[PDB]
């Protein structure tokens, strides 16, 4: 009974045949692929015993974490470099050089996020901001007073038909516009640093590495900077002193009883050897088709570190603090 990753789209499930193909080429550890439409219905799949784990963002470890479900992160992400891995990461706030409005001056601004209920791109930030909102608390969704707030953005995954100011500046076409997934341009880390880039957005809520990666040219590193909680705005490689906030790396969550965790762990293990960083030129773990973003893993990312047991959701958030 191999494990059974949890796909969380189309192009998600189709790595993840590639993924097993491979695995079995190699003659590897086996991976057997579910397909799933959402990250809650891949947390449901696991807790139901249909599918075995799933790689997820703080903000969904989080619900992941909570019943009926329970599920604990059991292998974190590694970012970094080899010579300098970390598992963890900034939430920052990008925006282009030239401007002078600071992290407290951005009511009527136009933003991009990652998505709804992630990390980066929406509960550091929006928590940050809560001291310049209007929200009236419960029973009223943030999110209506963040569209509010910003005269438009792009939170993919956002009520489009409810809150349509949270999703006008995504790109999507058609029903594509404003989805949580690589269909929509505009979607997850990368996705949101080019809604800027674009100009679509004034500022970005990405993490750190963000504008290393994904500009072919250095040069044009200096077109940007990062909005700091202090109030005052600096080069975009001073992230560790301009910083929303510090959190724990993506992890890969299991069931908390019966979960698998020593398969997963065997899994992802020699996965990493074999397709991880550099390893095979035929399939990268950490490497998406073009176009598409993080799918099963984070793009770029450089392996993984086991999660000691007994620590659940709660315990390994814990770890992750906000300059507000
Ligand atoms: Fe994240």
């Amino acid at each position: 009974r191999s494990v059974q990753w949890c796909a969380v789209s189309q192009p998600e499930a189709t790595k993840c045949f590639q993924w097993q193909r491979n695995m079995r080429r190699v003659r590897g550890p086996p991976v057997s692929c579910i397909k799933r439409d959402s990250p809650i219905q891949c947390i449901q799949a696991i807790a139901e015993n249909r599918a075995d784990a799933v790689t997820l963002d703080g903000g969904f470890i989080y619900e992941a974490g909570l019943a009926p479900y329970k599920l604990r992160p059991v292998a974190a992400e590694v970012y970094g470099t080899e010579r300098q891995p970390r598992t963890h990461y900034y939430a920052v706030a990008v925006v282009k050089k030239g401007g002078s409005f600071q992290l407290n001056e951005l009511q009527g601004l136009k933003s991009c996020h990652t998505g709804l209920r992630r990390t980066a791109g929406w509960n550091v930030p929006i928590g940050t901001l809560r001291p310049f909102l209007d929200w009236t608390g419960p029973p009223e969704p943030i999110e209506a007073a963040v569209a509010r707030f910003f005269s438009a953005s792009c939170v993919p995954g956002a009520d489009k038909g409810q809150f349509p100011n949270l999703c006008r500046l995504c790109a999507g076409t058609g029903e594509n516009k404003c989805a949580f997934s690589s269909q929509e341009p505009y979607f997850s880390y990368s996705g949101a640093f080019k809604c800027l880039r674009d100009g679509a957005g004034d500022v970005a809520f990405i993490k750190e590495s963000t504008v290393f990666e994904d500009l072919s040219d250095e040069a044009e590193r200096d077109e940007y900077e990062l909005l700091c909680p202090d109030n005052t705005r600096k080069p975009v490689d001073k992230f560790k002193d301009c910083h929303l906030a510090r959190v724990p790396s993506h992890a890969v969550v299991a069931r908390s009883v019966n979960g698998k965790e020593d398969a997963i762990w065997n899994l992802l293990r020699q996965a990493q050897e074999k397709f991880g960083k550099d390893k095979s030129p035929k399939f990268q773990l950490f490497g998406s088709p073009s176009g598409q973003k993080d799918l099963l893993f984070k793009d770029s990312a450089i392996g993984f570190s086991r999660v000691p047991p007994r620590i659940d959701s709660g315990l390994y958030l814990g770890s992750g603090y906000f300059t507000a």
